[PDB]
């Protein structure tokens, strides 16, 4: 009964399938202690998402050391060449500077929190990694992958064609104001709402919304084939 | 009463079984066939877009009600919330720029990625079948 299951739990299926379950614990236990309020000292399901991050740290850096490459810097660097090694670091460091702040008094408390919150969009983000190794969910995966680079360089087109008409309606629905900073955020922040907005005077507004129109239709319509094509290859 | 009402309810959900039956009749004409056999290739397919969709939308969510409602105690329908709320959200608007981050990511990949890997997929499914 001994052999047994300790050859059992070394096999890699179960490793995939047991690790995994731990982790939708962490998934979980996350959730509960940022979507309620904290206190003063950590609560018992916080102390127990705080070992998860320590206990990952010294597994990270038993793979920092027991590396093949012999002398320290290759040994480290080897594994900083890995890219999900790297942003599993950094947000490893977000979270323990999540705590420093999180353990002195208001407002690093308020500060903490926000560290935590964009850990849970990272830590999220990881299953990416794990969900490559279905057959199915796999492709997907990867065409993420190959669209996120045709994406940034999409945003190229879209912020030259469409913060055009959130200027111009900056500079001319908007009166004259000075430096506001404000304003520099409104110019961009009214097309996220522009669903919701409407001689010749009325020229201007007419001739601006309406190329707003040929531009995002043509936009749309130009990503709506552009990641059309790569899904064929992948 | 109050066994009258949850009967009613029972009906009218028996209305949607019994008008989703007709998709095997669609299946005699030879040009409603192939949209109906393009309806479950879709629905599979769709299955694990739902599971991506709620990793990248659900991070996104718990992010959002997490940095605003500031704070609350356990509740038995903040879950409920976390995701139709920001779905009806849509016109939901010193580090106040930390916040427009979140924004900023929640549709980066929720439509322009996500919505159009829609899209691409439902337009693979269609050139096989
Ligand atoms: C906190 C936290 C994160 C975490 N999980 C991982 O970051 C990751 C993993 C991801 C999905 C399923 C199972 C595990 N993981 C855990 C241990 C170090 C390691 C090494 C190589 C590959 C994955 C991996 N557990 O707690």
């Amino acid at each position: 009964l001994g052999r047994k299951i300790y050859e059992f739990y070394n096999a890699p299926i179960v490793k995939f399938w047991f690790y995994t379950l731990a982790y939708i614990g962490y998934l979980m236990l996350f959730n509960y202690i940022v979507l309620v309020k904290m206190e003063r000292w950590p609560s018992t399901q916080e102390w127990i998402v705080i070992s998860y991050i320590f206990t990952l740290g010294i597994e990270k850096m038993r793979e920092i050391l027991m590396s093949e490459p012999g002398k320290l810097l290759q040994k480290v660097k080897v594994w900083l060449q890995e890219y999900w090694n790297v942003t599993d670091l950094i947000a490893i460091l977000l979270f323990s500077v999540g705590m420093i702040l999180r353990l002195q008094d208001q407002p690093f408390r308020s500060d903490g929190r926000v560290i935590y919150c964009v850990n849970i969009i990272y830590w999220y983000i990881r299953l990416l990694d794990i969900f490559g190794v279905n057959k199915y969910l796999g492709p997907y995966v990867m065409m993420i992958g190959k669209m996120m680079i045709d994406m940034m360089y999409f945003v190229i087109i879209m912020l030259v064609v469409l913060m055009s008409f959130g200027v111009a309606r900056q500079a001319i629905l908007f009166p004259n104001e000075e430096p506001s900073w404000k304003l520099a955020k409104n110019i961009f922040y009214m097309p996220y709402w522009m669903i919701y907005g409407e001689t010749g005077a009325w020229i201007v507004p007419a001739i601006m919304a309406c190329y707003l129109l040929v531009a995002n239709i043509l936009l749309v319509n130009l990503l709506i084939a552009v990641f059309n094509n790569t899904f064929f290859e992948v």
